[PDB]
RNA sequence: AAGGGGACCAGCCUAAACCGUCCGGCUUGUCCGGGCGGGGUCGUGGGGCCCUCGGACCGAAUCCCCAGCCUAGCCGAAG
């Protein structure tokens, strides 16, 4: 069963990473402890959108700086 | 059972793509989800979306009116 981790987790994977676990583990541990979510299409979309949104605001800052290197350094 | 002879005869509505709107969620949007509306309905495959060209007839199984019909009757030849 594929899940999306909601947290870093000892020798399983890192937050936002998609891993394969035995359904028992997902259903009766990971999901109830809020540690992961089902890799459904409907929330794979959402993860894609989060990676999307973070990467927008990262490079947007790495411009607000780079462009501020232009106003200074000259 | 197919086929043949007959009876009767009639075909439609959706889901999904996509568009719009309301509402809810937290992991804040190019988000996910629920409702509603739009769109769509097919096997020569059909639809969606993006270009190009083109721009009144049919019509209910719903509704309304009516004929007809039922629920009482009546006239009815000549010792
Ligand atoms: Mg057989
Ligand atoms: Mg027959
Ligand atoms: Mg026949
Ligand atoms: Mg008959
Ligand atoms: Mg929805
Ligand atoms: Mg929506
Ligand atoms: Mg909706
Ligand atoms: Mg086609
Ligand atoms: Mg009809
Ligand atoms: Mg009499
Ligand atoms: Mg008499």
């Amino acid at each position: 069963m594929k899940v999306i981790l909601l947290e870093p987790l000892e020798n399983l994977g890192d937050v936002g990473q998609v891993v394969d676990v035995k359904p028992g583990y997902a259903r009766n541990y990971l999901l109830p402890r809020g540690l992961a979510v089902l890799a459904t299409e409907s929330n794979l979309k959402a993860l894609e959108a989060r990676i999307r949104a973070q990467a927008k605001r990262l490079a947007e800052r790495k411009a607000e700086a780079e462009r501020l290197k232009e106003i200074l350094e000259n």
